[PDB]
């Protein structure tokens, strides 16, 4: 019965949107897509268009989430770096010591709106440099790093991973490991 | 300028749709997200809602692909093997000697199809019994299987490899190399 907040721009990258989504709708997590810019299709990155659930405006209002995923894409990063909605939505998550999952460009996110300062996190390796602007995390190559309720991870490649830590971390080993199995992952 | 048709039903699972499509486009190949119902909204087996860039109907005026792809989910594959189009497209593919890529379920529809009969394929596990009814392939427990023109793959865990090999038998080594790195893969 937990609950997880996709927050979805033009540009994400949809393999990091749909892999999170899906396994954590295998965990029997209630996630909710939200549009960053409304109700509208987005357009990812590599140009596949996704229906979102609802738009942000009104998910947040059925807060709050259990875990709030922030997906990568650069141009998708940047937009939910220049959101006043999502600083908001952050912020009020990081103040009621709930969990933050943010992958590959994500994490970008943290730095522009403040969060989680002082944790150890990992991006995608081109996104290390944005990331450690200021020097205010500290950086890790670990493909998912999970410091306290701050858990970030580094690219497609590493979003079934990134998808099971936010599994275990709501719903523990146990269903993380049941959810695993039938993926067929090496 | 190779030239890809991903054919979407309902049911379809969306990691084994849009991570093929997603790779296959970092490779520079030209792909066709084709709804089998048409132009609307797809509803993915874990509700992710995809709008293909064409009806199947459409995408078929444009072909003939380098590729076929059929992904997985078992109401999307059942799908695709009730469909009286799906059937024309996959035999005209045949009798052109071009690709058929299959992930999951989605090999079940090769089965109902009576396409490739003879050659070596693996699917998911669950989907062994089915695409093995009458004995007309050999089955493989390889994560990706490719018996030349006909290549199968496992499930949500195995779409990169997949994806990959797609790339390969299109664009050559060097290419699905190159677009690997990036993808931060194990």
């Amino acid at each position: 019965s937990k609950r997880a907040l996709v927050i979805l721009a033009k540009g994400a990258e949809e393999m990091e949107t749909v892999i999170p989504v899906d396994v954590m709708r295998r965990a029997g997590i209630k996630v909710t897509v939200a549009g960053l810019a409304g109700k509208d299709p987005v357009q990812c990155s590599r140009d596949v268009v996704i229906c979102p659930d609802a738009s942000l405006e009104d998910a947040k209002k059925e807060g709050p989430y259990d875990v709030v995923v922030l997906p990568g894409g650069n141009l998708g990063a940047q937009n939910l770096s220049e959101s006043a909605a999502v600083k908001e939505i952050l912020k009020e998550q990081e103040n009621r010591k709930g969990l933050i999952a943010a992958i590959c460009a994500g994490p970008t996110a943290l730095l522009a709106h403040e969060i989680g300062f002082g944790s150890k996190v990992t991006t995608h390796p081109l996104a290390k440099d944005k990331m450690m602007n200021g020097g205010h995390y500290t950086y890790s190559e670990n493909r998912v790093e999970k410091d306290g309720l701050i858990l970030t991870s580094r690219g497609p490649g590493t979003s079934f991973e990134f998808a099971l830590a936010i599994v275990e971390a709501l719903n523990g080993k146990e269903v993380a490991a049941q959810v695993k199995a039938p993926l067929v992952l090496k």
